[PDB]
This record gives structure tokens, C-alpha cells and sequence, in this order.
RNA sequence: CGGUAUCUAACCAGAAAGCCACGGCUAACUACGUGCCAGCAGCCGCGGUAAUACGUAGGUGGCAAGCGUUGUCCGGAUUUAUUGGGCGUAAAGCGCGCGCAGGCGGUCUUUUAAGUCUGAUGUGAAAGCCCCCGGCUUAACCGGGGAGGGUCAUUGGAAACUGGAAGACUGGAGUGCAGAAGAGGAGAGUGGAAUUCCACGUGUAGCGGUGAAAUGCGUAGAUAUGUGGAGGAACACCAGUGGCGAAGGCGACUCUCUGGUCUGUAACUGACGCUGAGGCGCGAAAGCGUGGGGAGCAAACAGGAUUAGAUACCCUGGUAGUCCACGCCGUAAACGAUGAGUGCUAAGUGUUAGGGGGUUUCCGCCCCUUAGUGCUGCAGCUAACGCAUUAAGCACUCCGCCUGGGGAGUACGACCGCAAGGUUGAAACUCAAAGGAAUUGACGGGGGCCCGCACAAGCGGUGGAGCAUGUGGUUUAAUUCGAAGCAACGCGAAGAACCUUACCAGGUCUUGACAUCCUUUGACCACUCUGGAGACAGAGCUUUCCCGGGACAAAGUGACAGGUGGUGCAUGGUUGUCGUCAGCUCGUGUCGUGAGAUGUUGGGUUAAGUCCCGCAACGAGCGCAACCCUUGAUUUUAGUUGCCAGCAUUUAGUUGGGCACUCUAAAGUGACUGCCGGUGCAAGCCGGAGGAAGGUGGGGAUGACGUCAAAUCAUCAUGCCCCUUAUGACCUGGGCUACACACGUGCUACAAUGGAUGGUACAAAGGGUCGCGAAGCCGCGAGGUGGAGCCAAUCCCAUAAAACCAUUCUCAGUUCGGAUUGUAGGCUGCAACUCGCCUACAUGAAGCCGGAAUCGCUAGUAAUCGUGGAUCAGCAUGCCACGGUGAAUACGU
RNA sequence: GGAGGAAAAAUUCU
């Protein structure tokens, strides 16, 4: 049986948009240029530890926020790449673009950025079990009240795929008021590609 | 021996270290090379791209002038068990009995010293092991003394025990006396029920058989029924983990001849007993020889079926045999898978054959005891299952047997048999397993309970006809690819004339239609005309980067690009299905040698692992339920583009005016078996009140652990494998729309609850700026023209249709039905032939409610009538939503 | 729960 996307049945319910920006008869074009500026702002910052990127627009002026981990990387020794960001940005959208940089407090409890961890083991030839195991336990010790990971594919480089899966703490996934952050990304390895999922059931 | 041992002086760190191993057993790891190859190896086994096991280098461990390998012996091996094992199910109790030799043997007394125990004498050479002393500079080595070692000969002692002799006694054993029961065995005779065959009356067309059939018997007269006769085998009810026997085994009745057992007495003898190799005898069934008998059944055999085949199971027949007498054979899951004898060790409860006592007039009931036969259970034993006074417990005597699986109960030899074969019984070789009990799952062509529009009760359909659409097949230059029971087939496709397009024909291109960098130029592109089906070529006007940067831009060249090319069985991601089915586990305790178990089993109740009551468990987590959306009632806040009541106005809710009422949308309230009666220990169940609403009120989103190598390399991404003047790229035309046929899903009808004509009411949810498109005018109509109001609670789409009211038709293949075809037109589009949709006039096919069969649905549901939307220039009977009218039935598993 | 007797149904394959 399948799963519902845990962010997507939790939009408009207990969560938020990541484009906060109303439109009619310009919605089209202004989202294909917020999907080209994520790509392009995903392709750049990839080794800054990137959580979340949300766009807003007010009559010609598009807000950037780039919430991560790291923001030494992001914002520079006095504003080099972030200009040079802004200045690109500037140059693929023809508007004004304002960046803004927040930094993640407790980067443990977020789940994309123990899902790249992971993939990143992986991809070093790490042992699944090994990285999975390592990843629950400081993401409970991070404060969290519940976590789950699975890695599928060719593990281990064999002829055969599976998926292992572990868990510590409760993930109540029915619960709508429950906050369940969730991510999944792709390691790529010489034997094919792997799959890994993550859910993070916070306090709220 | 011999200038030998030994000793004295001078010089010298200089002339002197190797072997095996490093994953576990077992002490000691890193890198490189290789890639199921090279190879290592005592075993577990390592080698397929990250090798502490292969080769080497570095390091480390063990030993040392030695270190490794092989061969033989002992240990570990309790794996021949005297010390020191066993035989219910793992290998291991002869099928049973009678018994020679042998082994063992109740109690007491006297006597003997054969066994037993002990003292003395002689001897058990030297060397060797051992103890104490010594000698070589130590040690090895050598010497002295001592000790050890015998079922040894002579001889002296003791007499508890085993043995011998002489006596004595009954508990063992047997006889006597009195009762009891029994399918114990052999011989002769007899009885009834039933089957088969034969003869004769009545009677006519089938009988028999199977999952279905057929072979077969029958009109020459069956099957059926009644009467009589012949012959053979087996003994219904009684009948019972009842009885007898050593075992095999023994069921009708009567008689004759015979074996064994139990209880009662204490009369009699006085250890006369147990076991028992070799011998002798009995021994289910099948089989053999001779002679009878032969009704049923039935190996072999034949025919009919089933099956792909059917040397079988099933059906119709049928010979040996089954029966009797005599003689062989000598086997079995011959089993309680448990050798015989003796004694000891909690209880409870049936039954067979006896004995004693108490109650009781008898009957009967109660207690005690002997010998059998069942069940439940304590200690104890067992790997566990389990056994447990009928031991697999505790002990002793005697016999038989076992030592990893296969080869094999086989070969050679021997004995027995008429034969079939029986008894005794190996080895070479090969394997590292074979096996017993129990546990968690996964299956079964095993079972039980419970649920679901699964069946039942109903309503409407499908299968019949015409058309629309998908699939198979066939055809074709191509008819592009994918989906294949449920879970493929109005499916990907929410729009195939061109494009889409991946397919085919012909015409063209080669750093390229699409990306980065390179080298020169920097704005190239757009436009006109000529040729061409078009892609493309040929001339002119031509290209205006900005501030060396950058993205664009033309030329030439690579490095490279480019694949809807293959593998979904190498994958990520997404989905179907069981199924919104009710499951999946953990913590702490207890029970198990252990893996494990309990909670989670049992009885009720629920939609539900929902809850209650029990119970060695007490709780919790993910799944159920709740939180989210919508609908039904209502309060506050807010009145425009919504509403109009009381007021003036108008073709008009129009204009003025007002939020009263509907409405709109934010925040709250409200339903919880909350209260009442009954029932129940409780959960719960049946009714009642109030309430808009009553039993999770109606409906959504929500899909746990897992299953199907399920679907998708063609949405995307991706390992590996393929093409690269082509499997890449451009163009015009065609094809995906073919048509003897079969299947799936739909639409329209077969008419009177109807057709035609006229009149006339009542919605909801949605869409609209390169868009919706009003009024008016023109047209029979599809439409044209016109341009108002709208970025919308304002304007437009927008006529709702069924329903209702009048007139007509009057049961007719028709005033039903609309396919099919002829002509004339309308729109969109460069273009409507293949191949769009719509209109007018003409034409007027099948079709009379649909066979075997099959589908959906439990209430605002089914049935029926319209409306809107996505895709979309145009095109839907499909899909997704919206309202109008609005049922029947559910006894039940 | 244990022991004894005992009916009726029955196609082939995966
Ligand atoms: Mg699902
Ligand atoms: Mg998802
Ligand atoms: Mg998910
Ligand atoms: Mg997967
Ligand atoms: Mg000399
Ligand atoms: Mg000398
Ligand atoms: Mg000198
Ligand atoms: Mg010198
Ligand atoms: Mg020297
Ligand atoms: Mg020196
Ligand atoms: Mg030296
Ligand atoms: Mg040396
Ligand atoms: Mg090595
Ligand atoms: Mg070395
Ligand atoms: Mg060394
Ligand atoms: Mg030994
Ligand atoms: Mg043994
Ligand atoms: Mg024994
Ligand atoms: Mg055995
Ligand atoms: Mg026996
Ligand atoms: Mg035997
Ligand atoms: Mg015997
Ligand atoms: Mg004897
Ligand atoms: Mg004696
Ligand atoms: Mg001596
Ligand atoms: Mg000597
Ligand atoms: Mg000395
Ligand atoms: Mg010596
Ligand atoms: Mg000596
Ligand atoms: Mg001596
Ligand atoms: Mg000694
Ligand atoms: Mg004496
Ligand atoms: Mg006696
Ligand atoms: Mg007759
Ligand atoms: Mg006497
Ligand atoms: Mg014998
Ligand atoms: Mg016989
Ligand atoms: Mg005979
Ligand atoms: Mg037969
Ligand atoms: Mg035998
Ligand atoms: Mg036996
Ligand atoms: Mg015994
Ligand atoms: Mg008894
Ligand atoms: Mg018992
Ligand atoms: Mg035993
Ligand atoms: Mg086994
Ligand atoms: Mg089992
Ligand atoms: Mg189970
Ligand atoms: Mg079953
Ligand atoms: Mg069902
Ligand atoms: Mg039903
Ligand atoms: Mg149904
Ligand atoms: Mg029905
Ligand atoms: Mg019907
Ligand atoms: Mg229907
Ligand atoms: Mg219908
Ligand atoms: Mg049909
Ligand atoms: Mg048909
Ligand atoms: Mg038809
Ligand atoms: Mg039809
Ligand atoms: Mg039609
Ligand atoms: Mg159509
Ligand atoms: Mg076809
Ligand atoms: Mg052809
Ligand atoms: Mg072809
Ligand atoms: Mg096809
Ligand atoms: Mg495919
Ligand atoms: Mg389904
Ligand atoms: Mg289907
Ligand atoms: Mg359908
Ligand atoms: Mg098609
Ligand atoms: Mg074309
Ligand atoms: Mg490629
Ligand atoms: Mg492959
Ligand atoms: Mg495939
Ligand atoms: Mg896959
Ligand atoms: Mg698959
Ligand atoms: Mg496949
Ligand atoms: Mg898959
Ligand atoms: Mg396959
Ligand atoms: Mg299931
Ligand atoms: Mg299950
Ligand atoms: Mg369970
Ligand atoms: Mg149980
Ligand atoms: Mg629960
Ligand atoms: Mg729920
Ligand atoms: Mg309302
Ligand atoms: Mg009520
Ligand atoms: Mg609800
Ligand atoms: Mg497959
Ligand atoms: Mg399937
Ligand atoms: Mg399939
Ligand atoms: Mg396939
Ligand atoms: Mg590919
Ligand atoms: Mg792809
Ligand atoms: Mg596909
Ligand atoms: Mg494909
Ligand atoms: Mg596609
Ligand atoms: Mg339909
Ligand atoms: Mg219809
Ligand atoms: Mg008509
Ligand atoms: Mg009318
Ligand atoms: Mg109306
Ligand atoms: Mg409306
Ligand atoms: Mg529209
Ligand atoms: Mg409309
Ligand atoms: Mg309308
Ligand atoms: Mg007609
Ligand atoms: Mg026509
Ligand atoms: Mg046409
Ligand atoms: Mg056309
Ligand atoms: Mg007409
Ligand atoms: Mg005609
Ligand atoms: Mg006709
Ligand atoms: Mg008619
Ligand atoms: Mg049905
Ligand atoms: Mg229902
Ligand atoms: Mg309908
Ligand atoms: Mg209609
Ligand atoms: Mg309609
Ligand atoms: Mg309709
Ligand atoms: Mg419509
Ligand atoms: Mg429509
Ligand atoms: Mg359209
Ligand atoms: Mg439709
Ligand atoms: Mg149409
Ligand atoms: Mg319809
Ligand atoms: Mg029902
Ligand atoms: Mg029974």
C-alpha cells in the first residue's frame, strides 16, 4: 500500500506555503521563474547545507529567504556571495531581487539536512545500517520526540534491491495536528542510484 | 689414546642466525597486485573490484642451531564404558514356549579352612622408573645405598562372609480340601438370515452402473413379485479400552475327549527355586505337493470409461486362491516399537472373577482384602514427548542385542527347503553428515466460528437490434509503443485532419534541430524578388550590444552533443491489489535446559485488538477512534455588487431608504448512550423523553506490518549494453480511422405512464481580458450582422429539462423507431478526399422488451431528467462535478 | 478431552 506525502496532507492544515504571492493572469510565468530560481539557488549553494528557500513578490521586487544551516558559507566575509548570488539572481529574473539569510538552530532536527547526511555516507561508501543508526541516534539526542529512516535500492552494490528501515521514538503519520517534517533524496553510487527517506516527528 | 683433556699469556666486537605462523580453533595486522583466474587448505571454508585466509613488502608472535612437512603409536575417545555407556520414539529386547550344560540362590545351629584376611622363611639377576646421598666447573652422564614389582613355593594363625558335610524351620515352591469364571484346544452332528443357480405362475420395456457415461443383461422376455429345489462360505442382536491363551490367535447351537488360571483353608512335603547359550516344539497371511469342494469375493486377464498418455484409481465379467484332509514352508509395523524373576515406593475414580464385616426382615447400601483390566495424577526419571504400584522410579540374578549413513541384509562359503527362499554374514569404495523431540513462520485439492450488496428478498439492466468506442484477429508500405484473470480492454490519451507522431514512402543534412568551451567578427536575426511540394538554395535593402567584463550573434574546427534504442528480472521515484481488511509490536514481570511462551488464549459485545468479564500478568506504542473538510439547527460581529418588511417611486429591487428577513463568512454553541424504564455481574442490547439532529446523524480526505521478481527504462532520473555520414536531424504525402469475423464498456429505441403542436412554472454548481459576448435587424434552420455591459455577489454564458395545462393521434412495424443514402448549405481552420461537427428537404433499415447466462444498488440510494467544467481553432454517447423528481426489499446464513 | 462403532457426498490440471 501506498503513503500520502506527509507535507502534502498537512498544507493549508497545519503548515505553510513556500511561495507566499498571489497572482492572477501572471501565475504561470511567475512560477516557472520561482522554479528557475530554486533550481539555480540549489545548483549554487549545494555544499552550504541548504533547509528551505521561500520567495515572495510585491510589484516588481522579489524577497528570497534561505533558511540553513551554515550561514557563514551563505553570507560571506562581508557580503561576496551573497552579492554575487544577488547579482545573478538580478540577471536571470530582469527584476530586483532582496536576498535574505536566516540561520538553523539545532540542524539535527531538520529532515533534509540528516537526509543529505546520509546520502553523503552513502555515497563514501559508508555501511546503511551504520549511517542510519548513527542519524536516529543524534537526531534523539538533537530533543526530538520521534524518528524514522529507510535506504532502498541495489544495497551494498548487490544484484537484488531492497529497503531497510529503522525508527526510535513514535511517528504518528494519521495525526493531522502532529508535525512531521519529511525528505527524501537520491545517493549516487557506481551500482545504480538509492533512495533515501526520512520523517522527523518534532514536539508540536 | 696423546702434547689429549687442562692451564698460562697477547689481540679482537670483530670471524658466527635461521625456520614457521598471524580469520576462529591458537599467541600475533597494514598496504600493494590479482580477480571463482592464479591459488591456499587439518576443519569451518576463502578467491566473482575495498581479500586482516591467494603472492609480495613492512610489522608482530613462537622456537632457536635449529625450524617445518610426512609416516607409525598412545591421549583427547566414556568412540567396546571392570574402573566408566546403553536398548518406548535416535543404532540396539530373539515372534513365543519346553528345557540340557552353565550363572545365581529363603532362615538358624554344629563342624571343615577350598575361596577370604594375616605373620614368618626362600625367591622375583644386573641394568631401567622412583627416594636419599655423592663424583665430573653445572647439566646430560656416572657411582653407592634404599624402595617398588607375584591370584609365587614351605609353614603358623582367625572363622564374619561365599563354598563342603550333618541337622533344624516355613515366608519361596508344590500337593491336599471347598468353591468360581471363561470366543482355551481337538472330534462328530445340527440351526436360521442372506447371496447365487435351476423349474414353474403374474406382468411389460427396460434393468444395472457412474462425477457423467459406456461395456453388460433384456421382446428367444428380463428387472420385479410368489412357490419349490440344489449347493457353498460366514455366524446379525448378545458385544462391553469385556473374557481366555506363552505367542500367533479364539465369537451360532449340542455332545465327547482334554490344557491352564483365580479365590477360600493351613491339612501335607520341606528350598524341591530363577534364568537359561546349543537343542526340541508352536507360529497371522501369502506360497508349495496330493485328493476333494467351489455360493460370494477376487491377484493375473479382457472389455468400457477418465487422461496429453493411464500397463492405474472407477464400471462390467473373470482364473488361481480364499474352504476341507494330510505334508512342507518358518516370515510380518509377529508392536505395549517396552526380555524373564523378585521386593520397596502418595492418592482419586470405573470395570471383571472371588472372599470377610457392618447397616438392613430380604433387597440394597457402606467398609476391608486377593487376582486381572482402563483413566487422571505425587515423589522420582527423561533431550523432550512423556512414564509414574500393569514404571520408562529405586535395587539384585540370568539371557539376547547395539557402536556414523550408503554399499547391504548384498557377495563368497556353509546348513535347511520340491521350489519360492530362510538362518549365519562381510569387504573394496563413497559421504560429513544420517537421525530423535520440540519451536516460530509458510503452505494443504484439513476443520470450526465471524464478517462483506457474497448469497437470499427486491428494482433496473447486460446477452437480442442499430450506432459510438477499446481489444483480439486479419489486412497493409505503415496500420507506432505500452496494459493481459480478479488487479488488461471509453485503459496511458483532460481532444490523432496538418502539428501532436514516436510508424511508412519519397526528397534532403552531417560538431549537427538542442548545450558548454575554443579562433576570427561582433547585434544576429527579420523583409523583398527568383526556383521548389516543402526542407532548402540565389540576388538587394540589411542587423541599431551595452558598460577589457558579461549574455546574446555569424562563420571554421574539435572536445563533444543526440537516441520515445534494449533490459521494470540491476534500480530511484510514483501506483494497483487484498482492503479502511484489523492487525503489528515493545517495556517490566513470571513459565520453559533451550530456541521460545504469556500479555495477544476463553465467553460475550462492537463498525473495529471497540469494550467488558474471566485468567500470571501489569501497561504502553504504531494501526481503529479523535484532531482536518463538507452538510443538517442556531448566536454575535458585517451590510455591498446581496435582501425588500413596514414606506414614496419604476417596464421592472428600478430610484430614494433601511439590514427587519433570506444570504454571504469569520468566531462560537450544540450530541455525549448525556437523562428514564427494562435486561445484564459488567460491556452492551430493546424501547422512552427532550431536541434541528440519536446511537461513530450523512458523506469525504486519511490506506499500518506485508503479498504478487504485479505496472511503468515512453513523465522524470539512472548502472550496464548498443548506433554515431545514423537507431541522430529537417520536410511534403500517407497511416494510427483498414474489415470475412469474436469479446469488453456505453448511447438510442422497440411506443398510449406514449408521439406531434400550442401555452406555461421551479435549480444548483461553475467559466469569462490576445475572453464572455446583450439589445436590435436578416435567415425555415445551423447561423450572420451589431457592438452594449463586464478584470465581475454588479455584466455575459443562460433557453434548465423532465413535471403541469389544452387540442390531436387511437394500437397500426404505425403520426413508433431512427440507421442508411441523395441534394443544398453553416462554421473553425493555410487546408475538411482519405478523416471534423452542425443544419434544411427527401429516404425511412433493423427493432414487438431480448436464449443459456450475467451486472449494479440498503435511502435522498437505485431509477430517471437536464446543467457546468478540464483538455480544446473545431471536434465526446467518454471523464469529472451540479442540482429536479424520487422507490422496492432484506424472513435469513 | 480420551477410546469404540459408523453413515451420505466425490471430474482432470496448475
Ligand atoms: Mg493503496
Ligand atoms: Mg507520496
Ligand atoms: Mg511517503
Ligand atoms: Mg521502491
Ligand atoms: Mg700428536
Ligand atoms: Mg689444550
Ligand atoms: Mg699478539
Ligand atoms: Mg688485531
Ligand atoms: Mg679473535
Ligand atoms: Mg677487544
Ligand atoms: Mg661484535
Ligand atoms: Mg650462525
Ligand atoms: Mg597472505
Ligand atoms: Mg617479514
Ligand atoms: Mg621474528
Ligand atoms: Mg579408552
Ligand atoms: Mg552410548
Ligand atoms: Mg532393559
Ligand atoms: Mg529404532
Ligand atoms: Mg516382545
Ligand atoms: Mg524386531
Ligand atoms: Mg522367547
Ligand atoms: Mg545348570
Ligand atoms: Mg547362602
Ligand atoms: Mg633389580
Ligand atoms: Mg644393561
Ligand atoms: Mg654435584
Ligand atoms: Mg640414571
Ligand atoms: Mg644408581
Ligand atoms: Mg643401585
Ligand atoms: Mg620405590
Ligand atoms: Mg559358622
Ligand atoms: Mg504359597
Ligand atoms: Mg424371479
Ligand atoms: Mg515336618
Ligand atoms: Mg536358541
Ligand atoms: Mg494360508
Ligand atoms: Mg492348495
Ligand atoms: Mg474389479
Ligand atoms: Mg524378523
Ligand atoms: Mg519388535
Ligand atoms: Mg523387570
Ligand atoms: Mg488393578
Ligand atoms: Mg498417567
Ligand atoms: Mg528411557
Ligand atoms: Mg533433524
Ligand atoms: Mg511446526
Ligand atoms: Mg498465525
Ligand atoms: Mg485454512
Ligand atoms: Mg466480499
Ligand atoms: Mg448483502
Ligand atoms: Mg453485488
Ligand atoms: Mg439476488
Ligand atoms: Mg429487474
Ligand atoms: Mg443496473
Ligand atoms: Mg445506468
Ligand atoms: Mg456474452
Ligand atoms: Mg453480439
Ligand atoms: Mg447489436
Ligand atoms: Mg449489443
Ligand atoms: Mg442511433
Ligand atoms: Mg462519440
Ligand atoms: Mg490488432
Ligand atoms: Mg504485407
Ligand atoms: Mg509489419
Ligand atoms: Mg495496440
Ligand atoms: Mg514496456
Ligand atoms: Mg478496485
Ligand atoms: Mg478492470
Ligand atoms: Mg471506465
Ligand atoms: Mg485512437
Ligand atoms: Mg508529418
Ligand atoms: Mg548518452
Ligand atoms: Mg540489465
Ligand atoms: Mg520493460
Ligand atoms: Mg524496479
Ligand atoms: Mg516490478
Ligand atoms: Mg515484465
Ligand atoms: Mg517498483
Ligand atoms: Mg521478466
Ligand atoms: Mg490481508
Ligand atoms: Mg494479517
Ligand atoms: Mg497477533
Ligand atoms: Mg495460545
Ligand atoms: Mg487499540
Ligand atoms: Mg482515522
Ligand atoms: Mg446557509
Ligand atoms: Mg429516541
Ligand atoms: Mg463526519
Ligand atoms: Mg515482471
Ligand atoms: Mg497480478
Ligand atoms: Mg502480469
Ligand atoms: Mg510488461
Ligand atoms: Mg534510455
Ligand atoms: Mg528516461
Ligand atoms: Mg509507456
Ligand atoms: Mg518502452
Ligand atoms: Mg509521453
Ligand atoms: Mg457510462
Ligand atoms: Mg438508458
Ligand atoms: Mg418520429
Ligand atoms: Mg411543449
Ligand atoms: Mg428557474
Ligand atoms: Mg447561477
Ligand atoms: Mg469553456
Ligand atoms: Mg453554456
Ligand atoms: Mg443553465
Ligand atoms: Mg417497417
Ligand atoms: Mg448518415
Ligand atoms: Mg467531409
Ligand atoms: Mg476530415
Ligand atoms: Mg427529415
Ligand atoms: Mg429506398
Ligand atoms: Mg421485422
Ligand atoms: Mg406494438
Ligand atoms: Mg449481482
Ligand atoms: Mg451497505
Ligand atoms: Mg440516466
Ligand atoms: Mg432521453
Ligand atoms: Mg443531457
Ligand atoms: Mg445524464
Ligand atoms: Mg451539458
Ligand atoms: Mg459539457
Ligand atoms: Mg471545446
Ligand atoms: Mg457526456
Ligand atoms: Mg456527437
Ligand atoms: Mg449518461
Ligand atoms: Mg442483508
Ligand atoms: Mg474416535
Amino acid at each position: 500500500g501506498q503513503k500520502v506525502h506527509p507535507i502534502g496532507m498537512r498544507i493549508g492544515v497545519i503548515r505553510d506555503w513556500d511561495s507566499k504571492w498571489y497572482a492572477e493572469k501572471d501565475y504561470a510565468d511567475f512560477l516557472h521563474e520561482d522554479l528557475r530560481i530554486r533550481d539555480y539557488v540549489a545548483k549554487r549553494l549545494s555544499d552550504a547545507s541548504v533547509s528551505r528557500v521561500e520567495i515572495e513578490r510585491a510589484a516588481n521586487r522579489v524577497n528570497i529567504t534561505i533558511h540553513t544551516a551554515k550561514p557563514g558559507m551563505v553570507i560571506g566575509k562581508g557580503g561576496s556571495e551573497v552579492e554575487a548570488l544577488r547579482k545573478n539572481l538580478n540577471e536571470l529574473t530582469q527584476k530586483r531581487v532582496h536576498i535574505n539569510i536566516v540561520e538553523i538552530k539545532r540542524a539535527d532536527l531538520d529532515a533534509k539536512l540528516v537526509a543529505e547526511n546520509i546520502a553523503r555516507q552513502l555515497e563514501g561508501r559508508v555501511s546503511f545500517r551504520r549511517a542510519q543508526k548513527q542519524a536516529i541516534q543524534r537526531t534523539m539526542r538533537a530533543g526530538a520526540k520521534g524518528i524514522k529512516t529507510q535506504v532502498s535500492g541495489r544495497l551494498g552494490g548487490a544484484d537484488i534491491a531492497r529497503a531497510e528501515h529503522y525508527s526510535e521514538g513514535t511517528v504518528p503519520l494519521h495525526t493531522l495536528r502532529a508535525d512531521i517534517d519529511y525528505a527524501w533524496e537520491e545517493a549516487d553510487t557506481t551500482y545504480g542510484k538509492l533512495g533515501v527517506k526520512v520523517w522527523i516527528y518534532r514536539g508540536e
